[PDB]
């Protein structure tokens, strides 16, 4: 009757509309097992004053040459060379600058933590006066990576990407390159949102923008980017539907004020033996932007099980749908 | 009665049979917290016009030394060496053969990209001219890789894998190594699906091949071995009764038509300073095979909240069971 | 009645009390998306005999420079210098010693498998003979890294860990930072349970420790710690109350007889050029504990569909209710 019929009625619409064709309430579901390959192209040039005309490859800008699933890449450096093992005068910091041998207590650290202090207090300068330290020497100076970054070239870099996925559960594999597109256009592909959304070469700088960010602003002092592929596929629908989606995300915080260390930079070094037999090394503080590629799937699939759950879930529902129904009249 | 009666034992096979003992419904789920660590011995010998008889041990081909979950082996190179920052004649190509320096736009990327034109055409040989550029000099050659690949010794390299992981939910841990087996076993271990199907250390040639794939071939060009392990458990049995799975899939597309830069190849350098305070690089284009650890768990636990749940599914299911078999009658 | 009713508010109690308000059966999941940045702070201080006095900083004993979501800190090593790609004598090994060339059988692998025999048959020492092999020279020496180890300043370095995640599904993002927090303390700051458990900066030996472990004790051999961060977010609640969990566990085995390569440790060098125009290295075997930064989230919020299946499943258990209580009687 009025009472039962029409809320048998909208039961049938809430399961089969809104749990079924609608919330896909009918299928069993996987997530992705994943393969991700990266490989950067491009050339940097650089001049500087104490370093020369100079190329950076990916040899050099890419460090170390691989992560696996993300890759560096080198934007900015601070550059300190000939290091080699001794004693040197620590760089001026309140904790730095010292009168006497007093103010230095031997076997501590020191402010940057680049040094073990010897308690002999040496001159930095004709100037001044501050601790003497065993480390690699001289030390790396305090100042700020160079602006505009030295490696700004990179903006122009590609890296292609390759990801491969299985979802265990279906059996089911794809390729984030699809059987369309052929070799050529992959010799000349560079992905775009409008004309190549099928290009798994992507632009750096492209990928930053793409994020509402800027590759040169956020080159100075590093960053993290995120690429995400997302594979979300129904399996009762052709393999050809079931596509990746990628979208672009700036990982690392912009506010300077709530954080330490911000940006993204590290420390790694070049070491070389004088012929004497005797070691020395170049320090570099690279700055740049790491980039993770992040994959996530889900796959679904028509299931009885699920199904008839929904369905008994319904039927007993409904039982309550007339009460519920019949007391909300007048 | 025939109606009532039969249908009622007919769910309940459905649901005992079919959703429980079968397909588990009585069950709660987890998945997988995993660690692996990976160790490779072995050595590869080479005997090379411009180079020598030569030794190579895991220092040399595995690079970097480590990747978290993951190793790059490798396998060929091409090695370019005495390299320094210099200018260059550009290897003969389309574009970058040159009869003048109207032809060379200075301040532009070359075909290879690895080099940035002065405008100067320069002689690449006495019978050649072609643009002259800024790079690492001299220019890696355009050459394939050798056949046979160098380091084919490696198919006879044997890879530990250890592999420990955790249920969170569940709080139950295990270790890809066996209680039962002892150290010297894993001394001379070498996994075998027939006899040794609980050995851990895996040959490489053995990985390649029992996924249908031959290390010799696939090591001219590199490529990415996916080693998968599989933790499914039934957590209502013995702990002694959960243990790992190993299947093993080649990730990378054979196909040279719908893909770009097939195989496994990356550039990387050792970086050496003449006497003279001078630096100069070798560069090596290396192929390999990566191997890819990739470890999926699933557990699963008696719970009555699922299990209830499935009944009252059934329930409501009969209901609707008496009316489709009544009707289905004549 | 005593029957009905009872039962009714039985189930009733079961269904809101424990499959919802304590397990909360009326929420939809998502798990996390995960991008973990790491940073080693400290210095370490070595004195030995064929060493010297020596720093050794993040550049040295990082390694590689970064992996994604771990770091290897280096804590133990065995340093061989000034090999050469050449022959030499084997080391002294029931395999190792011959009295002649027919027992050194050419282009065959030794014990260690650091090198190839020549089937010439060489002098060890003034007492010794052992089998000739091509390789780097001399053969690294067969001993147990120092006790204690020579990087134990290491327990002292500190580690920043920065962690944003996000749940896709619910489109909420987090920071392992919180927002409370500010610069100046984040200088400052150093992790600790109880004063200072909104700190990323944690201590490597407070690690360790928190994991039931010693650094010291763990450092001679090597090993592996998991730093476990968990996310569990009802999103329901304030997203001030979706915080970070972190845990500690050591991950390798500790028992010596039940597996193989016991520790962490590998092999990797340096490469220098003497101005000879030949190649010289050093390897150097090390040994420290990586860290696995794991991350793990799951979220949840209120949805109509389980919730209402779920009530669903408790009307249909009711009447099953009725007759297990009935016949319960008497
Ligand atoms: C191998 O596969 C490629 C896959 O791209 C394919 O060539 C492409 O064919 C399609 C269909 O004709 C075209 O794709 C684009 O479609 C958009 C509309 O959505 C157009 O606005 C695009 O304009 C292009 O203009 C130029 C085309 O040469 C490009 O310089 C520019 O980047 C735009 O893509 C474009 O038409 C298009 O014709 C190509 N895509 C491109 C860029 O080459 C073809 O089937 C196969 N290649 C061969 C020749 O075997
Ligand atoms: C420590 O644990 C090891 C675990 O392997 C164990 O030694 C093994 O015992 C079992 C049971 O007797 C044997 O395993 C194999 O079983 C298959 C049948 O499924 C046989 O066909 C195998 O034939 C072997 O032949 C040789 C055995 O020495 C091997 O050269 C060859 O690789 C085959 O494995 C084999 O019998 C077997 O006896 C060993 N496994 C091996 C290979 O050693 C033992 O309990 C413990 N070790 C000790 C001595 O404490
Ligand atoms: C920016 O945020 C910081 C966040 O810590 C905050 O300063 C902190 O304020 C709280 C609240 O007063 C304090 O936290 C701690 O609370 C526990 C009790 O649970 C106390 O036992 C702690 O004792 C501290 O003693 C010293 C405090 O200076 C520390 O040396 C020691 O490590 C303990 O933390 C402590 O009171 C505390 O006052 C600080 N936390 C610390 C360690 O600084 C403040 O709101 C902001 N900072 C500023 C000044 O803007
Ligand atoms: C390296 O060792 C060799 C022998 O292999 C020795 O002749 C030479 O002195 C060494 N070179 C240096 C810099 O000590
Ligand atoms: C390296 O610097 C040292 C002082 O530490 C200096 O004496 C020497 O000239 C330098 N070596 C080179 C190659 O310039
Ligand atoms: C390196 O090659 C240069 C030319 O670029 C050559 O003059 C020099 O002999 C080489 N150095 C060595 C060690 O052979
Ligand atoms: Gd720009
Ligand atoms: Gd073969
Ligand atoms: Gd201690």
């Amino acid at each position: 009757g009025t009472l039962n019929r029409f809320t048998q009625a909208l039961v049938i619409a809430y399961v089969i509309g809104y749990v079924f064709v609608y919330n896909k309430g009918y299928q069993d579901t996987d997530t992705v097992l994943s393969s991700v390959t990266t490989k950067v192209k491009g050339i940097a040039l650089t001049k500087t004053s104490e370093l020369g005309e100079r190329i950076w490859d990916v040899a050099d800008y890419i460090i170390p040459p691989q992560e696996d699933g993300s890759f560096f890449v080198l934007t900015n450096m601070i550059i300190t060379t000939n290091q080699t093992q001794s004693k040197c005068a620590e760089n001026p910091t309140p904790a730095s600058t010292c009168t006497s041998h007093r103010d230095c207590k031997r076997g501590f650290n020191d402010a940057r933590g680049d040094g073990v202090r010897t308690g002999r207090c040496v001159s930095y300068s004709a100037s001044v006066k501050t601790c003497e330290v065993l480390s690699w020497c001289p030390l790396e100076k305090i100042v700020d990576p160079p602006n505009p970054p030295l490696l700004a070239d990179a903006e122009r870099f590609t890296v292609l990407i390759k990801n491969n996925i299985r979802y265990p559960k279906f059996n089911f594999n794809k390729r984030n390159i699809l059987p369309n597109i052929n070799s050529s256009y992959l010799t000349h592909c560079v992905f775009s949102r409008k004309t190549d959304p099928d290009c798994p070469i992507f632009r750096l700088g492209d990928i930053v923008g793409e994020a509402e960010e800027d590759f040169q602003i956020m080159a100075v002092r590093g960053g993290v980017m995120g690429v995400q592929i997302r594979w979300d596929c129904d399996l009762d629908m052709p393999q050809s539907w079931c596509v990746p989606r990628y979208t672009f995300r700036r990982l690392d915080n912009k506010d300077p004020d709530n954080n330490v260390a911000p940006g993204y930079n590290f420390r790694f070094a070049k070491y070389y033996k004088n012929s004497d037999g005797t070691e020395t090394r170049t320090l570099i503080k690279g700055y740049g932007i790491r980039f993770d590629v992040m994959v996530f799937g889900q796959a679904g699939k028509f299931n009885i099980i699920p199904t008839l759950l929904n369905i008994g879930a319904g039927l007993a529902l409904l039982g309550l749908v007339n009460v519920i129904c019949d007391w909300i009249v007048l």
